């Protein structure tokens, strides 16, 4: 189960990195997410690297859109996680966030952190809640992200 959060993330995360750069996408990280169900990966970086919170998310006070990113590096911050080169509001970013959150909800798990396990888990419902599912409620339709946007929404579900 955890097993498992934590490898979808990466792989979701690396492929996004991957598409707006526009490199190829290994097919071992075809492979793990192909195992889903068949879907494609046919988007071009011009579309990718406009998926930032702050641009989908068509709602935000513009106020908010022109500290966003900052608002996020804060998050990050907090939990000792640091960015990639990119925005931190891309969608390849805040993925990867979760994916080191759930890989240390690993750790506790393995341990018995019982009671640092609740609050690692309170964070990665708290980013989605108000970052991430966001963000996903607002791709365009797609194969891939449609997944995420799937992933993402029954996660959210799990986390509760």
């Amino acid at each position: 189960m955890t097993i498992g959060r934590a490898k979808v993330y990466a792989t979701l995360s690396k492929i996004f990195y991957h598409l707006f750069y526009d490199e190829a996408i290994p097919k071992d990280c075809r492979e793990i997410i192909e195992k889903f169900g068949e879907i494609d990966f046919n988007l071009r970086s011009v579309l990718v690297r406009e998926l930032r919170g702050s641009v989908l998310i068509k709602d935000m006070p513009q106020s908010l859109a022109e500290v966003y990113e900052s608002v996020m590096k804060d998050f990050y911050e907090r939990y000792g996680f640091q960015a990639s080169e990119l925005h931190a509001d891309h969608i390849a970013v805040e993925l990867a966030f979760m994916s080191k959150l759930v890989e240390r909800e690993i750790s506790l798990a393995q341990q018995m952190k019982e009671e640092e396990l609740y609050k690692i888990r309170a964070a990665q419902h708290r980013f989605i809640k108000a970052h991430l599912q966001p963000l996903v409620k607002n791709l365009p339709s797609a194969p891939l992200l449609n997944f995420v946007r799937d992933f993402v929404r029954e996660d959210a579900k799990y986390l509760y």
